[PDB]
C-alpha cells in the first residue's frame, strides 16, 4: 500500500543490533567494559576513585624508595664517622700510657685531630638531593600514602665534633701544674697590709654587692618584685620565667586611658578579633569586633544598657557600642557604684578593670628592661622564694644594698654570696721564705682557708692552698668518646629501624596496589568471551534483519499489483 | 585482557626473592652478617662496644710491653749500681785493715770515688723514652684498660750517691760536708743587728788588745822590750828565741850589789872559777876563785894595792882580796878617787865600770816574767822587728796599751792582725730567704767576704761564703754501705714485683681480648653455610619467578586467536 510496518519493525529491530554491536567492537578494542558514564556511572566512579588511589600508592612506593635512599645514605656517613671515632679512642688508649713524652703526645694529637676534622667533614658534606642530612636537627616527612597526612618520618640529627661533646678534643695538652708556691710578693701584691705588732700579713677581701640588673638577671620562676612605696604605686611585677617576661597587674583611671587600649587592639581591615568580655550579669558577653570599632554581636552592631550588658540592638536613639563604649564601661564598672566584678578578657590579656569605684586592671606584660627602667626612682623590693628560704632584698631609689633584709654580694668569682666582706691572716716565715694561713675572720664561710696550710698561686693568680690545676682534657677521655660512639650508635639504630619499617611499607603498598588493581578490574575491564558472543549475536541479528527487511520490502509489491 | 593479576604477583614474588639474593651476596662478600643496622640494631651496638673494648685491650698489651721494658730497663741500671756498690763495699773492707798507710788509703779512695762517680753517672744518664728513671721519685702510670682509670703504677725512686746516704763517703781525710745555705736565724744568734731603716743585718766583729804576756811569748830573735820612762832610767831586754831569755845591761851602784855579785858566783865545796883582770894600764891577771869566795892567783894567794893592782907579793898586814873587792875597785876606782876604767871577765860575763861613774855594767839574763813584772808599774814597750809591723807598741804602767800609739789585736784564730774591728751588712731575699752580702768593712781587711755571695754557716759555726766544708773519716762505712745495698735491693725488689704484675696482666689481657673476640664473631661473623643455602635458595626462586612471569605473560595471548 503505502504503508509498510512490517518494513517498519524491521528498520527498528535492526537499528538495535547496530546498537549492541558498535558497544561490543568499541569494548573489544578498547578493551574496557566502562567506556562512558552510559556504562555505569558508579560503577565509573567508583573506579576512577580505585584508579587514583593505585596512582597515589605506586607514586607512594617511589617516595618510601627516596626515603630507603636518604636513611642508606646517612648510616653510610655515620658508619665512617663510627670508624675514626673508633680509631680516635685506640690513639686515647695509647696516650694514657706514661711512657709516652710530649712529642709522642703531640704526634697523636696530630692524627686525632686529623680524624675530628675528617667527622666534621664528613658531617658538612654528606648531602641527599642537596639536604645536609647530618647538620640538622630536623624530621624528614616521605609521603607513603595515596591521601593527605599518610606519612613516615626520619628523625635526622646534627652530628658534628661539637654536638658529640668533642669539642677541643686532646691528648697532649698540659696536665696540672705546681702552684708557684707564693711568698711576700705575692701577698703585697694581692694587697695585704702588715702589722708591726706581730708581722702578719692580713689580706681584707670586700666584695661588692649585686645591683638591681644583677638580681634581675638572678630571678627565678614566680619570684616577685614590688616596684614603689608611695600609696599603691608598689607594683608587683611577678616574674614568669616561663616566658621571660614580667606580669603584673596594670592599673588605668582616665578617660583617655580607656580610649587608648581599646582603639590598640582592633581587626586591620576585614578580620573579625574577638575578646572575652566578660561580666557577671551570668555569662561572658563575648563581641565578635570587625575593622575600626564598629563592636558587634552575633554579626549585627552591639548596643550598651545602663548596667553595662551587651545587646546586638537598643533603643532608636542610641548609637552603636564601640570597643571603648564597652571597655570604657569596664572602666567605670555597672550600675554607677556598684562593685560590679567584671572583666574584659581579650584573647589572652584579662582586663579586669579594678570593679570596686573606678579605673582599669589587667595583667599586662612588661620586661625585664621595662621593671628596671621603673625602680630607677624609686624603692624595689626582691623575694626570692623556691628554696623555702625567703632571702629578702630590697634597693633604695638610689639603687643601692638596702642595711636592712639580707645583703647580698658578689665575690671575686662571679659566684653571688652573703659574706660581704672576710680578713685572712698569713704568717711568712723568715727562714725559708714559706706563707702560711694564721687567721680567717670568715670562721665558718666557703672561702676560709684551712688553717696552718701553705697557701700557694693558683693560675688565675689568686692565692689558695690547692696545690695543682688543669689544662688538657682532663675530663675522663675515653668516657667522652665513648659517649660519642654511643650517639652515633643511637642515631643509627634510629636509621635502621625506620629502614625496617620503610621495608614494610613498601611491601603493604606493593600488595595494597595488586588488590585494589584486581578490584578495579572486576570493574572496568572488558571480557573477551562475553564481549566477543555479544558481538557475534549480534552480527547475527544484523544479517538476519538485513534478509527480513529487503524481503518485507517485495510484499507491497504483490498486495499493489493486486491493487493496480 | 586489561589486567594481569597473575603477573603482578610474579613481579612482586620476584623482587622479594631478589632482595633475599642481594643480601645473601653482601653478606657472602663482606663475610659479616651485621652489614648495616638494619640487619640487627642492638646486636650492631653491642658488636660496636665489644669492638671498641678489643682494641682497647690490644692497645693496653702493647701498654704493659712498655711498662715492662721500663721496668726493665731500670732494673738493668740498679744491676749495675748494686756491682759498684758491692765492689765499693769490699774496698772499705780492705781500708780498715791497720796496716794500710795513708798513700793506700789514698789508693783506695780513688777507685771508691771513681765508682762513686760511676753511680752517679748511671744515674743521670739511665733514661727510657727521655725519661730519667732513676732521678726522680715518681709514679709511672702504664694504661692497662680499655676504659679510664685501668691503670698499673711503676714507684720509680731517685737512686744517686746522695740519696743512698753516701755523700763524701772516704775511706782516707778527703770530706765533702755539705754545707748549710745561712738564714736570718744564723744572722741573728752571730750578733748582726737588723737595721730596721735599710732592712739589712749588720755585725761587727771585734778582736781584743794584745796583752804584754801573750806578745812577750810571741817574742822574736833580736827584738826589744824597753822598760821604763826616760832614756837615763829605761832598761831594754833583748829576746833571745835559741836561749829563750832577755838579755839586758844589768848595773850594780852599791856594795850590797858588789857582795851579792859575789855571792851569786861562789862556787860550792871542792870548786873553783877562772877569770881575767884587766888593769888600766892593759895588762891582763888570771885569777882562780876557791869555795870561800877567796881568790887565788896562779895557786897563790891574791891581793890588791892602793892602785887597784892584784899580784900575790904580800904587803905588811895587807888581808888576801876576796871576789868581792874586784867589783868595788872596778866600779868605785881605786881609793875613791881614782876614775881609770877597769874591765873583770868571770863566768862568763864581763863587768867594766863607767869611768866616771860608781858602778859595774855587765850583761845579765832574765826570763818573761821578770819583764812583766818589772812593767807591772811602770811604762813599757815592744819593739817588733820582723812581722806585720815593724813599729813599738806601747803599754801603760798599769799593763794596759797606750792610747797614743800603735794597737796590734788578737783575732779569733790567736793570730797578730793591725784590724781592731770589721764590718759587713748582709741582704735578706724576702722570698727565699737567701742572706746574700752587700757590703763590708775596710776593703783593706782579708777577711772581707765576698761580695753578692751567698753564705753559709760552717761546720764550726761561721759565716762563709763557701759551699761544703773539710770532712773526715766516714763512720762506720761499712754499716753506711750496707745501708745503701738495702735501699737498691728494695728498689729492685719492688720493680720486680711489678714486673710480676705486668706479666699477670698481659695474660688475663690477651685472655680477655679472645673471649671478647669470639664472643663479637658469635654477634657479627657471618654462618657462611647458612648465608649459601640462603643464596642457593633464593636463586632457584628467582629462576622459578622468571619462569613463571613468562607465563603469566603469556596467558592473556589466547584471546587473540579465539577472538577470530
Amino acid at each position: 500500500i503505502n504503508t509498510n510496518i512490517t518494513s517498519l519493525i524491521a528498520q527498528k529491530n535492526l537499528s538495535s543490533s547496530q546498537s549492541a554491536l558498535t558497544t561490543a567492537m568499541e569494548r573489544l578494542s578498547s578493551g574496557m567494559r566502562i567506556n562512558s558514564a552510559k556504562d555505569d556511572a558508579a560503577g565509573q566512579a567508583i573506579a576512577n576513585r580505585m584508579s587514583s588511589q593505585i596512582t597515589g600508592l605506586t607514586q607512594a612506593q617511589r617516595n618510601a624508595n627516596d626515603g630507603i635512599s636518604v636513611a642508606q645514605t646517612t648510616e653510610g656517613a655515620l658508619d665512617q664517622i663510627n670508624d675514626n671515632l673508633q680509631r680516635i679512642r685506640e690513639l686515647t688508649v695509647q696516650a694514657q700510657n706514661g711512657t709516652n713524652s710530649s712529642e709522642d703526645l703531640t704526634s697523636i694529637q696530630n692524627e686525632i685531630a686529623q680524624r675530628l676534622d675528617e667527622i666534621d667533614r664528613i658531617s658538612q658534606e654528606t648531602e641527599f638531593n642537596g639536604v645536609k642530612v647530618l647538620s640538622k636537627d630536623t624530621n624528614l616527612n616521605i609521603q607513603v600514602g595515596a591521601n593527605d597526612g599518610q606519612s613516615i618520618g626520619i628523625s635526622l640529627k646534627q652530628i658534628n665534633a661539637k654536638t658529640l661533646g668533642l669539642d677541643g678534643f686532646n691528648v697532649d695538652g698540659s696536665g696540672a701544674t705546681q702552684n708557684s708556691t707564693a711568698t711576700v710578693t705575692s701577698l703585697e701584691g694581692a694587697g695585704a697590709v702588715k702589722n708591726s705588732t706581730t708581722g702578719n700579713y692580713v689580706l681584707t677581701t670586700t666584695f661588692d654587692e649585686a645591683s638591681l640588673e644583677r638580681m634581675l638577671g638572678e630571678m627565678k620562676d614566680g619570684d616577685v618584685v614590688t616596684v614603689g612605696s608611695g600609696a599603691s604605686t608598689a607594683v608587683e611585677y611577678t616574674f614568669n620565667t616561663a616566658s621571660g617576661s614580667f606580669t603584673y597587674t596594670a592599673n588605668a583611671t582616665n578617660a583617655a586611658a580607656y580610649g587608648d587600649l581599646a582603639d590598640e587592639l582592633i581587626p586591620p581591615t576585614g578580620s573579625s578579633i574577638t575578646g572575652t568580655y566578660e561580666f557577671a550579669d551570668g555569662n561572658v558577653a563575648t563581641f565578635a569586633v570587625d575593622a575600626s570599632g564598629k563592636l558587634t554581636l552575633d554579626g549585627q552592631a552591639a548596643y550598651v544598657t545602663a548596667t553595662g550588658e551587651l545587646t546586638n540592638n537598643a533603643t532608636s536613639g542610641a548609637t552603636q557600642a564601640t570597643l571603648e563604649d564597652l571597655f570604657a564601661t569596664v572602666g567605670a564598672g555597672a550600675a554607677g557604684t556598684d562593685t560590679s566584678a567584671r572583666s574584659l578578657t581579650v584573647g589572652g590579656v584579662t582586663y579586669t578593670g579594678a570593679g570596686t569605684t573606678a579605673g582599669l586592671s589587667y595583667t599586662d606584660t612588661a620586661t625585664s628592661s621595662d621593671v628596671l627602667a621603673a625602680s630607677a626612682s624609686t624603692v624595689a623590693s626582691i623575694e626570692m622564694h623556691n628554696g623555702i628560704t625567703s632571702a629578702t632584698i630590697d634597693f633604695d631609689n638610689t639603687g643601692a644594698q638596702s642595711s636592712t633584709g639580707t645583703q647580698v654580694y658578689v665575690d671575686e668569682d662571679g659566684q653571688l654570696t652573703t659574706v660581704g666582706s672576710y680578713t685572712t691572716t698569713f704568717a711568712v716565715n723568715a727562714d725559708t721564705g714559706e706563707v702560711t694561713v694564721v687567721d680567717n675572720s670568715d670562721t665558718a664561710g666557703d672561702y676560709a682557708l684551712e688553717e696552718g696550710a701553705t697557701v700557694y698561686v693558683g693560675s688565675n693568680g689568686r692565692l689558695t692552698t690547692s696545690t695543682t690545676s688543669k689544662g688538657d682534657v682532663t675530663e675522663d677521655p675515653l668516657a667522652a668518646l665513648d659517649a660519642a660512639l654511643a650517639s652515633v650508635d643511637a642515631l643509627r639504630s634510629d636509621l635502621g629501624a625506620i629502614q625496617n619499617r620503610f621495608d614494610s611499607a613498601i611491601n603493604n603498598l606493593s600488595t595494597t596496589t595488586t588488590n585494589l588493581s584486581a578490584a578495579r578490574s572486576r570493574i572496568e575491564d572488558a571480557d573477551y568471551a562475553v564481549e566477543v558472543a555479544n558481538m557475534t549475536k549480534a552480527q547475527i541479528l544484523q544479517q538476519a534483519g538485513t534478509s527480513v527487511l529487503a524481503q518485507a520490502n517485495q510484499v507491497p509489491q504483490s498486495v499493489l499489483s493486486l491493487l493496480g
